[PDB]
């Protein structure tokens, strides 16, 4: 039944594309049955392989109401997509209603993200965090959240190009321009919560080519979420830090295009965390916390917003770059965006189920070759 | 014969000491007796937990005649220590002809890391890097040369101790005189070898106390040698970066004692290196170089001195420290050394031979739980 329709798909692979593919394959002759006969596939592999690992989920988690109706969700959308799988590529009605289903699919999956990470409050308010399968909650999310931007990615495009910029591309994509619109709307949050927000001071360098624009082929949202993050976390930090003095010193911003690397390089003055306690910072259960109730006048807190870290740096490296936490305790701290400034460099970075992806979920991963203390 | 005694040490794990324990066992009533009872098992404990890896190198590397001198100074030296394993800690002869040893046992073992990387040039040359065995390498070079820092700790406590700051390690580590040393005699060879050299800007934050003195319980070579490489590096970075202009840029470090950590950042404007690039700066086999002719006046390339930016990070690691670069290409680099700003923290990090280390030598490490590109 749906098992043996998710054990079929799940036995391929995911077939990771480059943004210049993305790029290349949405411009000229844009071709929507090319994109319905990789898509009919494509998209039941990308399903089933993550399918696979929700169901070994600790049964606390996988029985949340949240984790059941992202589940239901996957389950109902695999069979609606798997409908076209015997249909002719040359039959203009089976290519109309398959564009139609990825679009309804598309609104559907729309609060994926939001909805699986409520079963992650529920399971650590009704369990707690138990610590032997902890590793496994981690290892699952990383991989669950990665694969949703993948299959995001993927539905997008096939919408925007089809359902009637290169999709969701942006071949020009503006870098200082994005930054300044994640800070000018960190900083309306900031400033509703702390009365007060740092300054801005951006700094710039286009070593490729010296004082022309800054651009990269990207997908601007996924920039955005990523320093909209940094900035919340900078002036969280800042503003709790210098409370008591009442002058705050400003966030900078460098910006770097060099060969190979885009960077955006956030310092602040906010006091720091030791290295010891920088890791959690990525951890689900950790950084996961209750959103705030609906009923209130009050300010939001900054930790109700955005995607959090982990997911921030989950778009970092969904396309190759990474994002990384430097910090000096007692100081402050440096927060670093990678990004391929080539298009072909930006490869998906997709996770697929098979023995070893399982056997992460059975093992324990003891660092046995080095002594304990 | 040797084969039984090395199997017979090798089954026990080293016991890691902590900074707080080297320092309280060698102050008042610092007991020779107790410290003979400890080091006469200690020692052969450690000789041959990595005697029986260095038997799992590649037999082109375990055949270089560098590797075979170590080896036979590591036989030589278990021998001699295990000839004590019977006699009477109230025997004062014993005790007095162990210290012996162990001062000999310190001055043989004098230039163990220069000759075990000269085997590495001899390897790499006579050879070439065989890919499947790299990896091992790697694994290997960590543990041989963080086993070698642990053992040269006991030598020098137990000879500096009993041979007639405590020991080698000094309960108030001045850094900042540390850094300057540092930057200094860096300065020194990079005059000779470019004819200019950087500035040093130097800034520290006492969070703990500020305006008081940042001191650390430490070894002080232990962190000149980190920062003097670290200073070689930028100093190479910016010279060749800015030969053109003939205008240096400053280094600058900031140096911050936090609650948990003493923090050292240095910060240079050599144009930077890709993300991608950054991981071989710590690889043995891509960062050892045939060492310059002595039969030359020229001046001696930055890259001829130091201990190398691998065995710097396990001086920083070996005390539950770290050593870290982040990089922004076009623009420069920076490089933060992480120290545990209390002694009951900085606990020796050690390799241990057991079946998990045997593995490593003997299995592929491939993240097949993700997509290849
Ligand atoms: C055209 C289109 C529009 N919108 C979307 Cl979301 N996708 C597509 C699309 C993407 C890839 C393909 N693939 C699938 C595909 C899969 C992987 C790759 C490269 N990556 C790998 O091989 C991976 F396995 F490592 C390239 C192409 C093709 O084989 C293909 C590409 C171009 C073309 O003119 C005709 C085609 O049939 C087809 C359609
Ligand atoms: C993880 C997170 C999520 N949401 C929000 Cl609003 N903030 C955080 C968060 C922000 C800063 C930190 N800290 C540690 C920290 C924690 C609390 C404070 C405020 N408290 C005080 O300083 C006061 F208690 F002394 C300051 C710094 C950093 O140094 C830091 C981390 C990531 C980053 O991108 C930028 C950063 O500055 C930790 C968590
Ligand atoms: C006194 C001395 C001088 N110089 C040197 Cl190099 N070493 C020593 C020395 C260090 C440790 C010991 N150990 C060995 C030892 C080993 C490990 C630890 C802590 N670590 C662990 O247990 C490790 F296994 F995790 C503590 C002590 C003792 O058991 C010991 C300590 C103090 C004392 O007054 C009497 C003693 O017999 C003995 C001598
Ligand atoms: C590893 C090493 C060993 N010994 C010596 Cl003398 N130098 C190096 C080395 C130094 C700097 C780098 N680069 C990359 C690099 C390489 C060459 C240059 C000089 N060449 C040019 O800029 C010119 F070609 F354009 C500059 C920067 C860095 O950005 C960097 C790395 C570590 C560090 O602690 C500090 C750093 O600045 C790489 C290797
Ligand atoms: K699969
Ligand atoms: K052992």
């Amino acid at each position: 039944g749906v098992p043996g329709q998710v054990d079929f798909y799940a036995r391929f692979s995911p077939s990771p594309l480059s943004m210049k593919q993305f790029l290349d394959f949405g411009s000229v002759n844009a071709c929507e049955k090319t994109s319905f006969m990789f898509l009919r596939q494509e998209l039941p592999v990308r399903l089933a392989n993550i399918m696979k690992e929700i169901s070994l989920l600790p049964d606390n988690l996988l029985r949340t109401p949240s984790v059941q109706l992202v589940q239901s969700w996957y389950i109902q959308s695999l069979q609606e997509l798997l409908d076209f799988k015997d249909k002719s590529a040359e039959d203009a009605k089976a290519i109309y209603d398959f564009t139609d289903t990825v679009i309804r699919i598309r609104n559907r999956h729309n609060d994926v993200i939001p909805t699986m990470a409520q079963g992650v409050i529920e399971y650590k308010e009704s369990f707690g965090v138990d610590p032997v399968t902890s590793q496994n909650v981690q290892y699952f999310l990383d991989r669950f959240y990665m694969s949703r931007i993948s299959i995001r990615m993927l539905l997008n495009q096939h919408s925007l190009l089809f359902g009637g910029h290169i999709g969701s591309i942006n071949p020009n994509c503006n870098v200082l321009e994005v930054i300044k619109d994640g800070y000018e709307n960190a900083r309306r949050l900031c400033d509703l919560y702390y009365i007060n927000s740092p300054e801005l001071e951006l700094e710039e360098l286009n070593a490729k080519s010296p004082g022309q624009p800054i651009q990269v082929v990207y997908v601007p949202s996924h920039l955005y979420h990523m320093v909209f993050e940094l900035f919340k976390n900078a002036m969280r930090a800042t503003m709790e830090h210098h409370a008591n003095r009442g002058v705050y010193p400003p966030i900078q911003v460098h910006v770097t295009l060099g060969n190979e690397d885009l960077t955006v390089k956030m310092s602040d003055r906010g006091g720091g965390v030791p290295l010891r306690k920088i890791d959690r910072l990525f951890n689900y259960m950790y950084s996961t916390a209750p959103r705030p109730r609906v009923e209130t006048s009050r300010a939001v807190p900054l930790a109700g917003f955005g995607y959090g870290l982990p997911i921030s740096r989950l778009y970092a490296q969904y396309f190759q770059g990474d994002l990384k936490l430097y910090s000096l305790e007692g100081y402050g701290t440096d927060a670093v965006i990678y990004i391929k400034a080539l298009s072909t460099d930006s490869i998906e970075r997709l996770p697929v189920y098979n023995k070893a992806a399982w056997k992460h979920y059975n093992t324990n991963h003891e660092a046995d070759d080095w002594c304990v203390p």
